[PDB]
């Protein structure tokens, strides 16, 4: 009866991937994380009443230049592409990211994440939503310092993935 899924998050790095990776598979926000290092958390969870059991394919990060390894296409199921609200550079970055991985494949969601840094923002709510409107994907913002919002992004990529399947 079980269901096994395996997610990519995907972004500049600094975005707060691990962050929010974080704050869903331990239910805390952490500031000393390493940039470097890729890692890959699981989690338990119930959607619509099916429990998955997610493999969460936690990147490094990349930029514009950085050609994409063979873990970014291979046994994937899910992808979330994570920009920062307060950073224009990792939100043009992103745009580039989401080219690559078309091609490089041949189910994504956009997250606009640090959300509650109000007084750092410089992308709105509508450039994140109309980019992911152009993509035909899903949007959410997110602060890793809430867990709701973070649940409700791995959450989403499940549903989005229940309909796509
Ligand atoms: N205020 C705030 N800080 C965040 C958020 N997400 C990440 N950070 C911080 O931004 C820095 C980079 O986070 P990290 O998860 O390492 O980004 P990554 O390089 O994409 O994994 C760290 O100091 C985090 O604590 C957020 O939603 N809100
Ligand atoms: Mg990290």
């Amino acid at each position: 009866q079980s269901k096994s899924r395996k997610i990519a998050i995907l972004g500049y790095r600094s975005v707060g991937k691990s962050s929010l990776t974080i704050q869903f598979v331990e239910g805390q926000f952490v500031d000393s994380y390493d940039p470097t290092i890729e890692n890959t958390f699981t989690k338990l969870i119930t959607v619509n009443g099916q429990e998955y059991h997610l493999q969460l394919v936690d990147t490094a990060g990349q930029d514009e230049y950085s050609i994409f390894p063979q873990t970014y296409s291979i046994d994937i199921n899910g992808y979330i592409l994570v920009y920062s609200v307060t950073s224009i550079k990792s939100f043009e970055v992103i745009k580039v990211i989401h080219g690559k991985l078309l091609d490089m494949v041949g189910p994504i969601m956009l997250v606009g994440n640090k959300k509650d840094l109000h007084m750092e923002r410089v992308i709105s709510y509508e450039e994140g939503k109309a980019l992911a409107e152009s993509w035909n994907a899903a949007f959410l913002e997110s602060s890793a310092k809430e867990n709701q919002t973070a649940v409700d992004v791995f959450r989403r990529i499940i549903l989005e993935a229940e309909k796509l399947e």
